[PDB]
């Protein structure tokens, strides 16, 4: 859960753009944080059957980001898995 200050946190995190606030290292960090926030919900919606409703849309934007953030920026790739957590 976010707030003042942990959002000052997030930007100064991902965001380093001129636009540090929707970049897309920011929103690809809501969309990450939000299969995970949803995948927990799962957990206990077991009255929501055809799981993944809408994750399956960003897991796909998730796997189809390779070829665009390492492209656009070989940095951004590695330091963007690096910033989310999936180096592990």
């Amino acid at each position: 859960p976010i707030t003042k200050e942990e959002k000052q946190k997030v930007i100064q995190e991902f965001a380093r753009f001129p636009g540090d606030t929707g970049s897309t290292e920011v929103q690809v960090a809501l969309l990450t944080l939000r299969i995970n926030r949803l995948s927990e919900h799962l957990k206990v919606h077991k009255k929501d059957h055809h799981s993944h409703r809408g994750l399956l849309m960003m897991v796909g934007q998730r796997r189809r980001l390779l070829r665009y953030l390492q492209r656009e920026d070989p940095e951004r790739y590695r330091a963007l898995i690096e910033k989310l957590g999936i180096r592990g």
